[PDB]
């Protein structure tokens, strides 16, 4: 019988790394078409195309019943008035849940349905969220230090980016007049 | 369709408790059977009979790709020789992984395969431990104070007791002259 082993991992919750995880790393060039700001996005990235967010994922093949966790270093910015965030996505197989443990930092998870049907949940260190079936998900920093989080996942729940990557999240989180605000998406 | 409503709650990282979940209580008299010294556990359920541990609950209807979370906090105590620890299980569906984050305190997890063959994997604050499909999995607190930890588990799991409750782990955690030992079970 094949049985894979058991193993413990530090993750440093100061920091967010994982010691020996698959480590992916998004700079701002590399989420074009995300921003509400087209030309503050732009001018981001010529004057210093900052890293917004980094993963340190541990994976297992996709199986149905297995687990993949990783945790997530997203940085603290604007493009324009609007905090930096994850580009966020569907599961490929819809129906998978996620669950976060917020870790560090200042921020939150926007979530919405196929429909478009939109949800804002605050995140503070010790903050669990469930991430329903059928809800794609981002995560947005609204601090001025990074929001560090860890996020466990079935390992076969894979990842739907096309489509927020096209239409967006129906609803968007900016600083206008000193006040986080999450208003209507003025282009979905 | 119908979607399920996102949340989050704060869990305590001092204490474990998780408002509005299911709670749960072990005490020394709910784990007969459990302990290799029967007449320390038999003279200490008739003095004190002590929790052991608790549990707050996060529980989805049982269907596959959904998520569990719950914590545990186990309570610092020996019995004769022997670490307080869960009871341990296997899942009734067998080939579902589980990831553990420990938050609080001083332990670890023994982990074993239908044919017997365990290992323990050390935990302490920040410790993330994978537990893989087929592994039986049980946490041993050997510090002096609660040992403090969130599980994240697949929906459908379920829990497999039985087996466990009759024949325990091939190995079992003890202090014998100040240190902390993992032995072979002598009842194994
Ligand atoms: O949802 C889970 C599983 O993949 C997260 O670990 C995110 O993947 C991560 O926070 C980066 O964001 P995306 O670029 O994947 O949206
Ligand atoms: O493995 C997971 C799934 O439930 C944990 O939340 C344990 O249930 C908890 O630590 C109590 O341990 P047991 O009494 O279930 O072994
Ligand atoms: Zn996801
Ligand atoms: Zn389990």
């Amino acid at each position: 019988m094949m049985y894979k082993e058991p193993f413990g991992v530090k993750v440093d919750f100061e920091t967010g790394i994982i010691e020996g995880a698959k480590k992916s790393v998004r700079r701002l060039s590399d989420m074009e078409g995300y921003f509400v700001d087209e030309r503050a996005w732009k001018e981001l990235v010529e004057k210093e195309d900052p890293v917004v967010y980094e993963v340190y994922a541990v994976e297992q093949e996709e199986k149905e019943g297995d687990l993949n966790f990783a945790t997530t270093v997203l940085y603290p910015g604007k493009v324009g008035k609007e905090f930096f965030f994850t580009k966020g996505h569907f599961h490929a197989k819809l129906d998978r849940a996620e669950v976060y443990v917020a870790l560090k930092g200042k921020g939150g998870m926007l979530l919405q349905t196929p429909e478009g049907d939109a949800k804002w949940i605050s995140m503070e260190p010790g903050t669990v969220v469930y991430v329903p079936p059928y809800w794609a998900h981002r995560t947005v920093n609204i601090g001025d230090e990074p929001f560090i989080f860890l996020a466990i996942y079935p390992a076969d729940a894979g990842h739907d980016y096309g489509t927020i990557a096209e239409k967006g999240f129906s609803k968007i989180v900016i600083e206008e007049n000193g006040e986080v605000k999450v208003v209507d998406n003025p282009r979905w």
